[PDB]
């Protein structure tokens, strides 16, 4: 059984002195404040519930959490230890400790945590009592831990904070241009008590050796590691079961004559796992149990949903992902922190993944500035067919080449790889970077613990040749600023600061708008990152509107047209272009950013534009001095037939009407359209297998008139001005 | 302030037994000879002042220092510890310990030195007393330390001594064709006591990003690392000053919101640093201070003379040095030990550098 230690804990906080508190008698003796804390949680959530801090999402209140970065946090609770039989093991499991802390059980230290991003398991079998036991965790300041290290030259001056270089925490917690500075602390993931038998499963590594999708065959390997007392050798059998919706497909039983074994399962009548568009995300329940051959008692059982899929990164001799022997075109978003207070991430995962399902992304890149997402995130990507590109947790910056950092990074890499290597959605590991970390440490971990996935050591006007003539087949990062919806503006800003213009002077941002750009520290300055919004609006629409609703529509339209153009340009230049990962789909804080949706679920206009150019089959138009090139792109393994009609919005004249055949996994040209005069919009209507789809193309050259573009969008009949 | 622990010490020497002396009760109990030693110094300088050895520079007297390679050397003195305020740090600094030694303060070990060539700093804030404190350094034989290692094949038979392979000492001290065999030992560089504030400068790394000599412009970077208590974040400012002969050229102040920062200085009206012949060795005084924004109290200050210069080694495709975008022709000498008793090196540096100035060398290679 598994007993949960989540719930109400006791939290005592106080400023950290020159000598950090490491013991219990020191934590109880320190003059501090005591509050009721919820675990999993962040300490700022507990303090806001106590009325001690104000909502950091509103105004400049984010800077008011500054003093608590030098505090210590004393967690303490009491649990009932279950009765253990002789030979069993009692494990205390922490899913998330932020970050540097000493763990005590019954006044005895059981471990010292030093990594925010990985789990920490402790054996407390010999230190527990009978009845109620006391658990104590004394966390110290993450910021002050940086001064225990001497930084290398290239670790200073990067965009990532110097405080983030020598420690193993999410880099964006120290502040970024898309995430606030909120280091925080606390037990931000589950804390559980586990009772393990003498015979228990240490790890079950499922690996697809081969997959024959057209034959509905697959060869799956199970690298099983167990704890097996020698008196249990030749007396325990491993029971392997592959099932789908309850129906049993294969059952293999084998006697456990050694603690580690490889079982190869040659399956038939099983479907392959495919990313979105290229097929179904077929998942099968894989269960392994350790059963006594005499009494039949089950000692342990591991269950998960696995997918039969092969992954190969073909480096062009600038790459292309090969899934099940087929070259897929990757279209997706970068994944940023779901929340600055990362204990709330698990409450956003389901709804945020749905943003990618609605977008019809087939790939997602987990940004190295974020924590590693939990298992439930990958379980969702498994069943929705979203491939996962995982960067290791290092941000814009170079890191130490010494042995201490390598050992800490090796311990972290092995932990996260073992935790995630069995998800079919996971397809790539990246160093996000001569470097020991990217070309030796991380590559050596992938070499030993996951040889079946590739490892990569490193990663104005939207029609400007900088974007157009970029020779990369696979773009990994690309984004344009977009002002959030009015409702999100009124919620995060003070009433007198909702309008951005200080004194009404167009272009000069007030202090609260400068905070939500994002200004990491509270320095009073004018301009900076927010000027990107007015600059991009001034280019496309000539002048920056003074009215807020006009400025919202203008800024969201610039982001919408720019983002839609990049996707249509990459999908339209196949088969040379092999993939596009844009930045980004969702904000992790109430902020002014280049994401296409906010922290509160407010979808910007770019989200709807991007959604209509991410379909499995998409009719689009690419620019040409000869006029318009009507194309259709197919990101599936099937051919589709439809009828497409293009008419001019301002005149109502029909420019083209005819049927098309979209060949599988390729771009097909439909027709070349006559060049229209001046500026305007073409509406693209096409029907495929009884379903209506819609797209558009804005012709002409900037500067455009804002009021004219708005009429064209409303008459196009696709997007609401809202 | 910085209190110097140089001057007269107590030196006790005796043959090292099979078990090397590591403690104080062992050093005081050993049958040895006691002499007045000058620090910085070499033990042979102290013994020659005592008439115990003859001048090793004359005749074959260099071989008469042979038996002392298997001796131990017990340094000991008494210092007055300054009164420290709450939060400050008392640092004991050794510029040169030759070589393998145990450092004690008030009968408590604070470190074990094992490198003749680098400094050794110790935090003695928690072990000092009030008034007079006792400092003890028990050095053992550098030669006998080699037998604690098993040498690889290509470490044996070289021109450098096999005794020099596993230890971190100057190889020529064991003998060369241009330097005598005189291993020696002792505190051959300064020994000082430092009082550091809670807010102090750990390192100030000045780096020339670019230099435009004809435009008299330069882009200098300052990679600054400090010790900053969190209650001092947003309350200390870094004051950067570039000056020449007193005249101020640039002054930049920035609030210290984190312990490590990069400050880029785009300078104008500054001259580039050139090697001899190719121009003037223009130097500028670079000063960084950590100042309280309220009281104005200065917590620490680092000062040095920096030169705006770029360096690139062009490997011919057999190389050429490129200084400030210009290919320089290097002409100079190799730099060998200034003295077998390396505590006297600092007394020869000024006069020996003048030999290269008179020679008009633009380069010097410091021999390994």
């Amino acid at each position: 059984s598994e007993q949960s230690l989540n719930g109400r804990w006791t939290l005592k906080f106080f400023p950290q002195p020159a000598v950090p508190v490491m013991t219990i008698e020191g934590a109880e003796a320190a003059n501090g404040i005591v509050v009721d804390a919820v675990v999993p949680g962040n300490v700022e959530i507990d303090m806001e519930a106590a009325g001690l801090v104000e909502d950091p999402m509103v105004g400049n209140n984010i800077y008011k959490l500054r003093p608590y970065e030098g505090y210590q946090w004393y967690y303490s609770r009491t649990f009932a230890a279950p009765v253990v039989t002789e030979g069993q093991r009692l494990v205390l499991h922490f899913g998330g400790i932020d970050t540097f802390a000493e763990v005590y059980v019954n006044g005895i230290k059981v471990g010292s945590a030093d990594n925010m991003l990985i789990e920490h398991d402790y054996d407390i079998t010999s230190v527990v009592k009978e009845g109620e036991n006391r658990l104590d965790v004394i966390i110290r300041s993450s910021v002050m831990e940086a001064q225990n290290h001497f930084l290398g030259t290239l670790s200073i001056g990067n965009f990532s904070n110097e405080e983030s270089a020598p420690v193993r925490r999410a880099p964006s917690t120290y502040g970024w241009d898309i995430m606030p500075r909120l280091v925080s602390a606390g037990l931000w993931r589950d804390v559980t008590l586990r009772v393990e038998n003498p015979v228990t499963i240490v790890d079950a590594n499922w690996v697809t050796l081969s997959v024959n999708p057209k034959a509905r065959e697959a060869s799956e390997s199970l690298y099983l590691q167990t704890r097996l007392p020698f008196e249990m050798h030749d007396k325990v059998k491993a029971v392997i079961t592959i099932s789908r919706d309850g129906r049993q497909i294969l059952r293999k039983e084998a006697l456990m004559r050694k603690f580690a074994n490889l079982f190869t399962l040659n399956l038939s009548g099983v479907d392959a796992w495919w990313p979105r568009g290229y097929g179904e995300p077929a998942l099968y329940t894989a269960e392994v149990s350790l059963v006594d051959v005499t009494s039949g008692k089950i000692y342990d059982t591991k269950t998960s949903k696995i997918g039969f899929r092969t992954v190969k990164l073909e480096l062009d001799e600038q790459f292309q992902f090969i899934i099940n022997g087929e070259p897929v075109f990757a279209k997706g978003t970068n994944w940023v922190p779901l929340d600055a207070l990362h204990s709330r991430d698990a409450s956003h995962v389901e709804e945020a993944v749905q943003l990618m399902v609605e977008m019809n992304c087939n790939i997602v890149r987990c940004w190295g500035g974020n924590v590693y997402e939990d298992t439930h995130f990958f379980e969702l990507c498994d069943k929705y067919g979203i491939m996962v590109w995982q960067d290791f947790a290092m941000g814009c910056g170079n890191y130490s080449q010494r042995d201490n950092f390598a050992a800490a990074l090796e311990k972290e890499a092995i932990s996260v790889v073992v935790k995630l290597r069995n998800h079919p959605s996971l397809i790539l590991w990246s160093g996000n970077n001569n470097d020991r970390v990217s070309r030796q440490v991380l590559s050596r971990v992938i070499y030993e613990f996951d040889p079946t996935r590739p490892y990569l050591p490193s990663s104005g006007y939207y029609k400007d040749p900088f974007y157009t003539e970029n020779p990369s087949q696979f773009v990994s990062e690309i984004g344009y600023h977009g002002c959030p919806n009015r409702e999100t503006l009124e919620r995060m800003f003070s009433p007198d600061s909702v309008n951005p213009w200080q004194n009404g002077v167009v272009g000069m941002w007030n202090d609260e708008w400068q905070t939500k750009a994002n200004r990491i520290y509270d320095d009073k300055f004018q301009g900076g990152r927010n000027d990107l919004m007015t600059n991009q609006v001034r280019i496309i629409f000539g002048e920056v509107p003074a009215d807020l609703d006009d400025f919202i529509f203008a800024s969201q339209s610039v982001q919408a047209e720019a983002m839609k153009f990049f996707v249509e340009l990459w999908r339209g230049r196949r088969p040379y272009r092999t993939g596009i990962i844009w930045w980004n789909i969702r904000d992790g804080w109430p902020l002014l950013s280049d994401a296409i949706s906010d922290y509160w679920g407010g979808k910007k206009q770019a989200f709807y534009y991007m959604q209509n150019v991410h379909h499995d089959v998409c009719c689009l138009i690419n620019p040409a001095a000869n006029g318009y090139m009507l194309k259709v792109d197919n990101n599936t393994l099937k051919d589709f037939e439809g009828v497409v009609e293009v008419k001019d919005v301002a005149s109502g004249k029909q420019v083209f009407k005819g049927k098309f055949v979209s060949k599988a996994n390729q771009m097909s040209e439909i027709a070349t359209l006559p060049m229209q005069k001046g500026q305007g919009m073409l509406v693209i209507s096409y029907r495929i297998e009884g379903n209506e789809y819609f797209n558009h193309y804005l012709y002409g050259e900037p500067p455009y008139k804002l009021d004219q573009y708005r009429k064209w969008v409303k008459k196009c009949g696709i997007y609401e001005l809202e």
